[PDB]
């Protein structure tokens, strides 16, 4: 007996305790900085403000119908908890916030694992199939698992980005107030009303005048049953003061404290001594602007691990709440952009049923015309100047907001949003004072927890309700200050020295050179087979040329079935999405077996429908492994159909591509579905802005060069105005002032007039003049005396 098959023998040792074509799993680094001791040395050590640390009272338990009496009827019902737990205590305690940090040096597992299994697919096929594209693709999706990691960082990872974020608040190009660029609250409102257009909320919508719980209509009756509060997300973080508890788990908690902190503010706000009362509200309730350091899930370089984790502000479910009541009801009113509206807005924009080739379309008349285009949303700035595409960022936007800057954004809103048609404020001195006065430095420049430290933030806190808001404000102002110096190209010393004028960072992140060529490349390179081509169920054998706009994640690709441009996700996203896909993290369905199974199917459609059916490679691969496991389930007799059909619920796609359904396999009507537009578009017939519609954000820029706009005319946002100005002490007669107005009385446009006349009589006190925003701050950071547990 010879020639056996030989077998790899090991020492016991070896017992006891190499494939180029797929990666070893990445094992993070061990944290230094995982200890209270160690974060707080490495801060101190680097200049980051540490705060002294506040206390939160234990928790009592209440009665929901004396606390909640709007909501007795709900507990004699049965249907809502009998005791709230709330923080009235004698004693208080410190709170505590250790968030998970997955994969880690101890576990690599289950959690952010690169799709292997499609890696093998994309070798098999690619070893069957002489895809030109092919070789490239499977080495980009090696390389992707290779050299990323989809997880939540590290404590180091999260320290080391504060540091970057006091950085571009305070390092080489410090935060600057809109009235230290230039811009009174009135001229931003002015180009806002060009950069974001709004519509007024609903008329059957509440006023802001009424404590959160007073909005909750409950009887019984289903028909009639409704809440007029902003939607939440059950399974999302309380934050303080419940850490470890749901949003699920303390609504009525949330309801009792934001009741509580509106009236208290309003009662503050009026008495005989606003000034100790509003600090007080503020002292008490410090925590509610202290967000949880929460590590966002994202798909990080693995070498840069310990160097980067973004974050989310974990914004106290209140304070969340009574800002939600400001900018929701606006906001979904307020869908209007570049493809619906003359504004250089992105607001809602979808690069499905056509919405790319309106872009394409706008972008081509603009080249024809020799004209310049400016696109904003949020922290993403688009110029075209030049036969030329720029991409422009902020650098770490979140952090060169400025309170004034989240201000100016709750002026537009009460200005332009909260008002009637008569133009008499749809809120009352309460909600006016918890905007204007208070709410911009609960969240912006305020802090944040982490383990058992109370760290300041530098700018506003990412992922709180205002952060599109607030960064699509300080976008505005980087567009008006490049159309004041001329519109200079973005490539240019005098472009990057707005840095400096707006105190605001940014960087650029692309250069498309030749676009009128590249456009004309797009078009003439589309294929004549396969998916929008011909029409079959096949990928092209050699794609087009993309448009690589990068344009909120999208390029163009030319469909000649279609005769339109047709999104696709950016190369890179698409990619990094296939290496390392998501889990079922969407909603708390992950326990659900139907959402789990049908999930394996969705993952492998979406990354198909959003630009992978274009790569032969992936698409071979892709459909293959959608198809054998619908099989599956098909001949098994396990029905997932409902999972499939509201598909968008669960994938990182799914909300860009809402009401199609993926029951049915991916085919090319999918791809002519989603991309087929309801309406013809005509750029020139798009509606102009809801307010200075004939006003081009360039004449508006021109009008505040020249000094207009300073004021408002309106007598109700010029006491809105001084609201910004005025201490906190003068709060009782800035109520007064209100009041006519707040009321719609009899002749109260002559009224507001005549009491804003006596309030100017005020502005002539220095001794009067204070932000009641660095009042907050001083409020919320005082630690007054109160024995521990």
């Amino acid at each position: 007996d010879i020639f056996n098959s030989p077998q790899n023998k090991a020492s016991i040792l070896t017992a006891l305790m190499e494939d180029v074509l797929i990666p070893k799993r990445f094992r993070p680094a061990k944290d230094p900085l995982d200890s209270p001791q160690a974060a707080a040395q490495f801060l101190k050590d680097n200049k980051y403000r540490i705060l002294r640390p506040r206390a939160i009272p234990t928790m009592v338990e209440l009665e929901t119908d004396a606390a909640l009496p709007r909501l007795r009827q709900m507990v004699e019902d049965g249907k809502l908890k009998d005791t709230v737990s709330v923080p009235e205590g004698t004693t208080a305690f410190y709170p505590k916030y250790y968030p998970f940090h997955k994969p880690d040096h101890d576990e690599v597992g289950t959690f952010g694992a690169p799709d292997i299994t499609l890696l093998k697919q994309l070798t098999f096929f690619l070893l069957e199939n002489d895809f030109p594209t092919g070789p490239e693709t499977l080495r980009q999706v090696r390389e992707a698992i290779a050299t990323l990691q989809y997880g939540s960082g590290s404590y180091s990872g999260q320290l080391n980005r504060l540091l970057a974020m006091k950085g571009v608040a305070t390092g080489r190009n410090p935060n600057k107030t809109p009235k230290t660029v230039g811009y009174t609250n009135e001229q931003l409102a002015k180009l806002l009303e060009q950069t974001l257009p709004i519509n007024t909320p609903k008329h059957e919508d509440p006023d802001l005048r009424w404590a959160p719980s007073w909005l909750i209509n409950y009887t019984g009756d289903l028909s009639t049953d409704k809440s007029y509060l902003p939607h939440v997300t059950i399974k999302s973080s309380a934050g303080l003061p419940y850490i470890g508890k749901t949003k699920g788990d303390t609504t009525a908690e949330a309801l009792v404290l934001a009741d509580s902190f509106i009236r208290d503010l309003g009662r503050a706000a009026t008495s005989a001594d606003p000034e100790a009362g509003v600090k007080k509200t503020i002292t008490d309730f410090w925590y509610l602007s202290c967000g949880l350091l929460f590590p966002k899930g994202e798909r990080y370089t693995q070498v840069d691990w310990d160097k980067k984790t973004r974050n989310i502000w974990s914004a106290p479910y209140p304070t969340h709440l009574l800002l939600s009541m400001v900018s929701t009801p606006v906001m979904n009113e307020s869908k209007l952009n570049i493809t619906n509206t003359q504004t250089p807005s992105l607001y809602g924009f979808s690069p499905f049923h056509g919405g790319m080739d309106r872009i394409m379309t706008i972008i081509r008349d603009s080249l024809d015309n020799d004209e310049d285009l400016v696109m904003i949303y949020a922290d993403n700035i688009y110029i075209l100047q030049d036969n030329t595409w720029y991409s422009i960022d902020l650098e770490k936007g979140e952090a060169n907001c400025t309170p004034q800057h989240m201000q100016a954004m709750m002026y537009y809103l009460l200005t332009r949003g909260w008002t009637n048609e008569d133009g008499s404020p749809r809120y009352n001195p309460t909600w006016a004072t918890f905007a204007m006065n208070v709410a911009p430095s609960m969240v912006v420049d305020s802090s944040c927890l982490l383990m058992n430290l109370q760290l300041k933030t530098y700018g506003q806190g990412s992922g709180n309700a205002f952060t599109f808001l607030n960064n699509h404000l300080m976008s505005t102002i980087v567009v008006a200050e490049w159309v004041k110096a001329g519109k200079p190209n973005p490539m240019t010393k005098e472009f990057m020295d707005l840095e400096e004028k707006t105190g605001i960072n940014f960087k650029i992140e692309r250069e498309l050179k030749n676009l009128r060529e590249t456009i004309v490349e797009a078009v003439e390179t589309a294929p004549q087979d396969g998916y929008l081509a011909d029409g079959s169920d096949l990928p092209p054998i050699r794609p087009g040329k993309a448009v690589e706009l990068d344009l909120l994640g999208w390029s163009a690709i030319y469909s000649r079935q279609m005769e339109m441009f047709v999104p696709v996700l950016e190369n890179e996203r698409l990619i990094a999405s296939a290496a390392y896909p998501k889990g079922l993290e969407n909603k708390a369905l992950a326990r659900k077996p139907g959402a789990e199974i049908a999930y394996q199917i969705v993952r492998y459609e979406a990354i198909r429908l959003v630009g992978g059916w274009n790569n032969p490679l992936l698409e071979t691969a892709a459909k293959h492994m959608s198809l054998d496991k619908r099989k599956r389930l098909e001949v098994k007799g396990i029905d997932v159909t409902g999972f499939l059909d509201d598909w968008n619920n669960m994938s990182e796609f799914g909300g860009d591509l809402e009401g199609i359904t993926l029951s049915e396999p991916l085919t090319n009507q999918t791809l002519v579905d989603i991309n087929t537009p309801l309406d013809s578009f005509d750029p020139k017939a798009r509606p102009q802005t809801p307010r200075s519609p004939k006003k081009t954000l360039d004449e508006v820029t021109t009008a505040i060069t020249s000094g207009t706009y300073k004021d408002p005319k309106s007598a109700v946002w010029r006491l809105l105005d001084q609201r910004t100005k005025l201490r906190v002490s003068t709060l009782r007669d800035q109520a007064l002032a209100l009041k006519p107005a707040s009321s719609s009385v009899d002749n109260w446009a002559e009224a507001t007039e005549e009491l804003a006349q006596q309030q100017q009589l005020l502005m002539k006190a220095n001794n009067l003049l204070k932000s009641s925003l660095t009042e907050t701050r001083e409020a919320l950071e005082t630690i007054q005396s109160d024995k521990i547990i």
